Formats: C-alpha cells, sequence, structure tokens
C-alpha cells in the first residue's frame, strides 16, 4: 500500500467532468477543476489544465498525469508550510501518508486548521488526536473517507484500507 492506491481508493477514478461532494466540478482523480457553478468555466479549467481541447473528457493517461502532478503538489506544500512541516517531519512513514491524504483533499489552509489535532499528533497521543479530528465539518460530510484517514492516524497501519 501506499499513497497512490490510498488516494486512489479514496477519490475513485472519473474520466468525465462530476460534481464532488461539494457540488464542485472535478474530474480524474479527485482533481477540483473549479468552485465556479459553471460547467462552462470548468470545461475552461480543464483544457487549461490538459493543454487541449477535451470537451469534458480525458483519458486514464490524462487522468494519472493530473494525479501525479496534485500528489507532487501536495507533498511539496507540505514541506513549505511552516505549520505543517514540523509535524510530518515527527511522523513515522504511514502517518505521513494521512497527512497527505487530507491535504490533497482539503488543501494545506484546511489541513493548518487542526490546529488542535495537530499539536497531538505531534506528542504521539494517537488516541486523542483521533477523538479531537473526529469533531470537525469534514468528519461529518464524509464519514467513510474521513474515519479511514482517522484510524490510519490513530494506529500507524494500513488496515482500514485492507
Ligand atoms: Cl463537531
Amino acid at each position: 500500500m501506499n499513497i497512490f492506491e490510498m488516494l486512489r481508493i479514496d477519490e475513485g477514478l472519473r474520466l468525465k467532468i462530476y460534481k464532488d461532494t461539494e457540488g464542485y466540478y472535478t474530474i480524474g482523480i479527485g482533481h477540483l477543476l473549479t468552485k465556479s457553478p459553471s460547467l462552462n468555466a470548468a470545461k475552461s479549467e480543464l483544457d487549461k489544465a490538459i493543454g487541449r481541447n477535451c470537451n469534458g473528457v480525458i483519458t486514464k493517461d490524462e487522468a494519472e498525469k493530473l494525479f501525479n502532478q496534485d500528489v507532487d503538489a501536495a507533498v511539496r506544500g507540505i514541506l513549505r508550510n511552516a505549520k505543517l512541516k514540523p509535524v510530518y517531519d515527527s511522523l513515522d512513514a504511514v502517518r505521513r501518508c494521512a497527512l497527505i491524504n487530507m491535504v490533497f483533499q482539503m488543501g494545506e489552509t484546511g489541513v493548518a486548521g487542526f490546529t488542535n489535532s495537530l499539536r497531538m499528533l505531534q506528542q504521539k497521543r494517537w488516541d486523542e488526536a483521533a477523538v479531537n479530528g473526529a469533531k470537525s465539518r469534514w468528519y461529518n460530510q464524509t464519514p467513510n473517507r474521513a474515519k479511514r484517514v482517522i484510524t490510519t492516524f490513530r494506529t500507524g497501519t494500513w488496515d482500514a484500507y485492507k
């Protein structure tokens, strides 16, 4: 199990523009295109990202390419973030994957808002952190996915995903 397989499980793979859980236009493996109500804007963003006239449809290869870019961006983003970096550095490999998952899903800013939970991860207080992170909008909106990530942080293993 690795980050890609993990996220592939949590986001799925769609080759046609779609609405994510909050109604935003997305494609591929959880690649957000735009937060605008317009499919036109979405289709525009899509072409800009792929570099071709897509007409809201991409190929597998294209979906995987966007995915490679997003994971890399997430990692670099974490490593640049003053708040996130220290947390990342203090963790074991599995739990680092869990932090990357959250960043991929909600952005650095969204994650940075788990101040309290993050501080607990840093102090290796596994159970407390899990309980705290569950008190969030994130958990209430996508509970099964949140549960999988939370268990990953609590246990440091891939169980939730196997
Ligand atoms: Cl709550």
